[PDB]
């Protein structure tokens, strides 16, 4: 009874998620070939670049109201409360499902800067529920409570790891933020329906000629035999207490947003009024400050979340490609090298504007995550700290008559997984970045970087999902 | 508080250990110098190969049985016990901590075909029982019996941890055996402890230039751009469920000899008059059967379990050595071919055989895990299997135009893995055998293998843990 249920709902998940994954690349890369197309002018590109994502989000924004008002927001507090003993029959509905499933595509297709976690696992609960009542036809076994909420709890593992492709770290995230105590029973299925619906969205991957064969979706190409140094090892620690005090201050802007939203009379007469135009003004302002040609030089703006992620990852120095750059072509990390900016002032740049543009976009009233934006900033902090520390040490470290060079690809990761961490207080945020990357030789630096960004967050602030409960 | 507290544990717990592995290996490499240097005549040379083990077996069971005989067996059970609410007191001394810690490192210099995780994680608990006992001189707080059991289910995480020096694993491992339902909480505090147990071991193996950099136990090498191909799936699965069988088969075994060890009326009396024969008379007869120069050649005796596990995850495809053995110096692997046996028959052998002397040497009244040489037949089995599956296939598996040449080392891990779980009933295996080997591209393959050998086995039989806790 159980095995089978797992297996369908891990079959399930890795249809949906596959499918969203292709309708968010079309809609992506639709967008890049009408920006492209529309090169004559500038103005043209501006207005198409400006309407799309205006238009997205108002119609996912739209589409959730009249549907299912319910859909709004990540939704993973809401799943706490439900594993805590609070039942809120009406977010486990069919209306809810498809309103929630076209307001997130439509939002991760529009080029906001939002993450999947929230409302897919949110999705992966409410796919386990209706498959619970679909099978209480065929017998009234399931009809059981207990039972449901125990499917309910794997299901989220399931959904976490599906979104990641990650089965250990999906099922660790779940079981940090989702309850406080946790059976190894509910473990096992969890993992096993999380490993099944990633085995089957890989194999899908491969048929669909998306992935050569099933492999990592970050891959890096980090040094094996020597990835890093002891003398590293400080300021690696360095990065994450930094990101801590990242992490502390996001959950605090956030908070503040929304009650600046919820707070002011006025902002609220127009929301009352105009709920539609909020949504729009916000994306109107965020896509005319990641214009390409505008300001995007000093931000990469013409690259997605994905590649944006893969290129900070990148396992090659960039303050020295300006001699080497003859033989090889033309790469993405080029759309971080302006000819007016250096390296530093970019990333400086990206990271003191995305920072600001992800808090008031995880206060959108769509379905939304938040956990891609911190880990796409991270990566971008870690990077940067690399880089500053290659630029200190040109040719490495010198260790035992060797010289090893400094890869900022390893504090970039280092970097990302501390700021999640310190963002959502969890820890399988290095599991998850390892699984994702398929390369463990940096384990020490960020798990160190992991723990004392998460110290620092939880003396400092409450966790993000825990600040949404308090202010919902 | 707890923080201070948790950094101490780490510190002394990773202190223990080196110097454990230090006396290890140092009594492993007396044992094999006395054995080389009476080369002169067989006679010598065996006398000795059978004496060593003999006598450090009878000290070790004697020290055991006058200071403590309560650290007699694994410890696992038992704190499952103390962390289900039976508090056993007698167990948690500075005696039984002495008994043990000698009996660990005698029975494991002895080259005894056993583990060390159930007796390290006893000493794991008794460590932070006695350091709470210590402190709490300084302060009423800690006589508060729920934070000592929260401390002690957190020692438990550190020792699994140190165990392999794999944070994530170790706490993930720990959670799967001493308990059913665990607070995050407590996983944060074991986690924490556990990763500077092993940030501290990695050190002092730096400082003391065993290892040139923090990394990896079992280093592999496998290609990390295609490590598996798909057509290799299926046969994988068989690996786990193979393993499965492999371990519902072994868990019986055992469980049978501890009974006819217990309810034949004249062995037990032989042992209340001979305690001390009955282990001296079973290490005779391995010493015996694992003579380098009589029948270990068919089973590679001159490897202890540490070089033997490396052995069978080295990545070159050991039936096509006779080809290309001119322009290499004499690997580890060539104890694997003899002269007059192939290497199947000879894994074939070493299956059969260590099968069943770990079997009869987990039942020995000495501190011992079992972890390990069902980790090392596990390896030995997926070597069986990489090896006929390469010669089935000479030239690898073709896709996409390419030709890829199948890696026995790869099926090494996943039958390594897969067995474990198999007879632990443990899903983090995976986690421990992956931050050992420090590589993750087989990750797939080795989960699916794990979740089908533990869901046939928890089928078949239950755990060997759960079997010692219902014969003791």
């Amino acid at each position: 009874e159980d095995w089978i249920f797992l297996v369908l709902l891990g079959l399930l998940m890795a249809l949906v998620s596959w499918v969203m994954d292709y309708a968010i690349a079309a809609c992506l890369q639709a967008q890049q070939w009408m920006s492209r197309g529309l090169n004559t002018s500038i103005l043209l590109q501006y207005l198409a670049w400006v309407t799309y994502p205006v238009v997205l989000i108002t119609f996912s924004a739209g589409f959730t109201q009249i549907l299912a008002p319910q859909a709004v927001g990540s939704g993973i507090p809401e799943m706490k409360t439900i594993l805590r003993g609070v039942v809120l029959k009406e977010y486990l509905t069919l209306k809810t499902f498809i309103a929630k499933v076209i307001g997130l595509t439509c939002a991760l297709g529009s080029g906001m800067p939002l993450g999947k976690e929230g409302p897919f696992v949110h999705i992966a609960s409410m796919c386990a529920a209706l498959l619970s009542k679909f099978l209480s036809l065929f017998g009234g076994i399931y009809e059981n409570e207990s039972r449901n909420t125990e499917m309910l709890a794997a299901a989220c593992a399931v959904g976490v790891g599906c979104c990641f492709a990650a089965p250990i770290g999906g099922v660790l995230f779940s079981i940090e933020v989702t309850s406080t105590f946790f059976a190894v029973r509910n473990y096992w299925r969890g993992f096993f329906a999380a490993t099944f619906s990633a085995f089957i969205f890989r194999v899908l991957a491969v048929w669909n000629r998306d992935e050569e064969t099933i492999t990592a979706l970050f891959k890096t190409r980090f040094r094996l035999d020597f990835p890093f140094d002891l003398q590293e090892l400080p300021a690696f620690a360095v990065i994450g207490i930094a990101s801590g005090f990242g992490g502390a201050l996001f959950v605090y802007l956030n908070r503040k947003i929304v009650q600046v939203m919820r707070k002011q009379k006025t902002i609220n007469r127009f929301l009352m009024r105009k709920r539609l135009l909020f949504p729009a003004l916000v994306t109107l302002l965020i896509s005319t400050l990641t214009f390409p040609p505008g300001f995007g030089q000093f931000m990469a703006g013409q690259l997605s979340q994905k590649e944006t992620l893969v290129t900070l990852f990148d396992n090659r120095t960039w303050v020295r490609q300006g001699l080497v750059e003859e033989l090889e072509p033309p790469s993405t990390s080029q759309a971080w090298n302006p000819p007016r900016a250096n390296v530093f002032l970019t990333l400086v740049i990206f990271i003191l504007m995305k920072f600001w543009m992800s808090a008031l976009a995880t206060t959108i009233p769509v379905p939304c995550g938040a956990f891609m934006p911190v880990f796409v900033i991270g990566a971008a902090f870690g990077r940067l700290v690399g880089e500053s520390m290659a630029a200190w040490f040109p040719d490495g470290i010198h260790t035992d008559s060797s010289t090893y060079r400094i890869v900022p690809g390893g504090y970039a990761v280092v970097g990302a997984a501390a700021l999640a961490g310190a963002v959502t207080h969890t820890v399988s945020t290095a599991v998850i970045v390892f699984e994702l990357t398929g390369q463990i030789a940096h384990i020490l630096p960020v798990m160190i970087a992991v723990i004392l960004a998460n110290a620092v967050a939880q003396s400092l602030q409450p966790s993000l999902y825990d600040s949404i409960i308090r202010i919902k």
